[PDB]
């Protein structure tokens, strides 16, 4: 049997077979315990470590998750498609919750220490769990170590009042504990603390850019040299730049949360001691709704775990020097589009119009919004044919992208190559029609999952039910070379050259069927956003 | 010898070898009266027509052009490079001037034969159609070939906005031009119901001018076809452009009257007084327009120019002419030369300097802020946008953009769109000079020498640029284009790369290089920018 010994006692894994010819099996630990429960006195506070036990305990099985509701309105922007989808599947993942959550998943391979890859996943900070991403198959194809972790999410893990009373980002701090748990025990795994590449997709991805930033994950009790804790970083679809990345009211919602449930909120320590006297479930199930493109709870600038604003700090270059590979997918924004088209697949200049001047009104109130209004309007219309109602939607689509996804991740992969970091880019251009899904939509929000997994080397999953084809699983197995190769040695070309992206030329890779490195990733409608809009101001 | 009847006598033109083995000889009958001397009490007034004679009339030597001043202070920015860069030459063929210019001349080669008139022009003040040799034209193409002279400057344009000077007798000269064609060009071997009018700049835009007037509608001969002309070139010319037609022609009027001592409260004692003065003085007067505007040009005068232009193109208040438009790739050289520095590149300085001045001069602010921004944004490439080269290539596309192609996309658009046969190219080649910059890519009227032929015969004293064995097949790659287009009204059938008919559409277009290509919706997002965003604002 396999038998592990860590800093807090022994744990059993549990083999596992996988479903193709290629791949090897691996052992996986399932409900490692990385942090105490944060319950009681210690919700709202920073996570504690795992309390040791003296016998074999098994991690065998998923711990329950992290408190949460997608039965009973969700932000389906943000949130991936292939969620949304069928959120009765997710919703069997998600249906065992408690506060105690704290648990993160290992899976691992089968003649030195190997890479170690954590995923942190993510929708809207609200929801979600390391356990709808399995790591079998990337850990097996790759050699490499997976760890999906769970994190306290919503009200629980990012609740603040804008006091030391609840200062926030105990979502963030778990993920720290974690990095740590990790750091200090995956070498009796057989993991390597200093090749340690975390990655996320989405909020995850928003994560990910948000610890680079955080003074927590630097240090390493290993060596002097390295002074990160995590040493290489992938952000998906996600960046801390983004309108819905950090919570920029957390007082006002914290106030409307305590008020909900009864508690007063003159005073911000009888606030929160008085949702510490409260139900988990109660808190959770309380109907709180931010601003369109913004959220309620999330990260939050405490000047501790989040110095400043993450905008103001990658300008001033504030974070260590990481291996960074970040990138979008084709139509990020479907389900931005999704309610507009008609039994056609189009939507008329009528409701553009309405959608796109909507779209100023909730970014960019008016101080001026009339001049605003019209250049968006011109710059997202395909002159080609201005009256084709299905190239209306395509181009209004990838307004959404742009904005809310492609010009963020090009800020970010810029100012990070500026100050001196490794960077690399990619655009995610296929994926698998379900029938779900529109048969005209393109790579949205979150369809680069399946194939950094590697789920189409086992076919279609409950998860993702999708028929894969032969060419989604040689482009899965592309992808998880790329990614792998750049977790073992900082450079996706070293276990098609991806060539390092650099903001004078700002090469990247063109991730399809034919991956192919291109230059400039829209960087008119980038530079819109970046250098324009800006200035009109 | 060659001798010829005309309706007002018989004229002896002179046969003329051509310095190339490939092309047979011509007979040019130079300087066929086909008007009365606009003198005397015929001034500011419509063009009688000539006076016959009894015997032969020696057609061969150049008649005195028309009244004009360059020699004494020339708006380069409108005029041919060619025309500034040696006006030592361009001199000595305007040395010898008189009011008595009403000459055109005929170039015939060795059915009947298809008739191009060239319709020459810069600013409107000066220039002559002697200038342009049609010999390789007529000789190479088979086609007859006819350049005119008509009244310039004062004489040719000046308008009191009254019916005693009602201007536009330029125009009216050109008309004559072409009854007096139509009605005897049958005699020298020219089909008077295939006659192509083309012409270059001001030219261009003449040429345009004409197919809005009513004055072109009707021909003795047939009473399916309804026009004078069938066919119409305008190369770098247009009449939507800011400088096409001259809107406040009684200021400019009064200025003279003013300078010669005529300033008079009523315009017909104006208009008599300077009738009373040569044409010397008026002319040699110093009247500046604005920036980006004339003094002296075609006038809306609610008769020959029904109505504005662009007006007029809207409504399709045209005959459908076969049409042919297009531009160089950096018309607006001289916008820029004075700007570079030593190295081949201007600054950001500079850059700014001259893009807000662009502002003032033609978008007086009534909210220029907003629009100064959104074009420095529009015409800078972001791809390297600190390079110095690349900021003058993209400030010289600014004036060539707003100034020749959205106006001549606009006018292809409109033609197209009611019906016109209408053809589209970029002309993307040129022949050097010591003259021009090492750097400068083909500027305004750099398509002439291709359009006449002058590489076949080699370098010339107006064109003394050393043509490669490139630019003797591109010429006859034009020329074939051309005279094809007069013989058929299709640039790809001479008798009775495919370049494709255009279309507001699809907007193909004929992209003219050494290696020529049919392209579509050329720099339609510079375009799109001047016609359909800025008006908005
Ligand atoms: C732990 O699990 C393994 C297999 O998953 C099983 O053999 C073992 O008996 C379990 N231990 C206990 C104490 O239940
Ligand atoms: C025209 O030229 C002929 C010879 O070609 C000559 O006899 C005649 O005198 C000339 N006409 C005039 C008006 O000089």
């Amino acid at each position: 049997d396999p038998l592990v010994a860590t800093n807090f006692g022994k744990i059993r894994g549990i083999k596992k077979e996988l479903n193709n010819e290629i791949l090897g099996p691996v052992i996986q630990f399932l409900g490692v315990p990385y942090a105490a429960p944060p319950t009681g006195e210690r919700r709202f506070q920073p996570p504690e470590p795992p309390s040791p036990w003296s016998d074999i305990r098994n991690a065998t099985q998923f711990a329950p998750v992290c408190p949460q509701n997608i039965i009973d309105r969700l932000p389906e922007v943000m949130l991936p498609v292939w969620f949304t989808n069928n959120l009765d599947v997710v919703s069997s993942y998600v249906q065992d919750q408690s506060e105690d959550c704290l648990y993160l998943n290992i899976y691992v391979p089968t003649g030195g220490p190997k890479p170690v890859m954590v995923y942190i996943h993510g929708g809207s900070y609200m929801e979600g769990t390391g356990n709808l991403y399995d790591g079998s198959v990337l850990a097996s194809y790759g050699n490499v170590i997976v760890i999906t972790v769970n994190y306290r999410l919503g009200v629980l893990g990012f609740l603040s009042t804008g006091d030391q009373a609840a200062k926030g980002n105990y979502g963030l701090l778990d993920l720290i504990q974690a990095l740590r748990w990790t750091s200090e025990n995956i070498g009796f795994f057989g993991g390597d603390p200093l090749r340690i590449t975390v990655f996320g997709s989405g909020a995850g991805g928003s994560c990910v850019n948000l610890l680079t930033l955080s003074h927590y994950s630097e240090g390493n009790r290993w060596s002097n040299s390295t002074k990160g804790l995590f040493q290489r970083a992938i952000a998906q679809s996600g960046t801390a730049l983004s309108s819905w990345a950090v919570s920029f009211q957390p007082a006002k919602y914290a106030r409307m949360l305590a008020t909900k449930v009864g508690c007063n909120v003159s005073d911000t320590v009888e606030l929160v001691e008085c949702l510490q006297k409260k139900p988990y479930k109660e808190l959770v199930d309380q109907d709180i709704q931010p601003a369109r493109y913004h959220i309620a709870f999330g990260p939050v600038i405490d000047g501790d775990v989040i110095p400043d604003d993450p905008q103001i700090l990658m300008e001033q270059g504030e974070f260590l020097n990481y291996d960074i590979m970040l990138g979008v997918n084709q139509g990020e924004g479907l389900k931005f589009v999704e309610n507009i088209v008609d039994s056609d697949d189009g939507i008329s200049a009528s409701d553009f119009d309405f959608a796109v001047s909507n779209f100023v009104d909730n970014l960019y109130g008016y101080p001026g919004k009339d001049v605003l209004r019209e250049t968006i309007k011109f710059m997202y219309t395909d002159w080609a044919d201005r009256h084709n109602p299905e190239t209306r939607r395509k181009t209004l689509l990838a307004l959404f992208t742009d904005h809310q996804w492609v010009a963020p991740a090009v800020a970010t992969a810029d100012l990070h190559s500026n100050f001196g970091s490794p960077t690399y880019f990619y655009a995610f251009y296929h994926h698998c029609q379900t029938d779900q899904v529109p048969a005209w939509a393109d790579a949205a929000h979150g369809d680069e999952v399946p194939y950094v997994l590697g789920i189409p080397m086992i076919g279609p999953t409950e998860l993702f039910p999708c028929n894969f084809s032969k060419n989604d699983v040689m482009l899965s197995a592309v992808v998880m070379t790329y990614w792998t190769n750049f977790a073992k040695t900082g450079d996706p070309n070293q276990p098609v050259a991806w060539t390092r992206y650099s903001q004078k030329d700002q090469l990247y890779l063109h991730i399809g069927l034919k991956p192919r490195v291109k230059e400039h990733y829209r960087a008119n409608k980038v530079n819109l956003w970046l250098e324009l809009v800006p200035h009109l101001h």
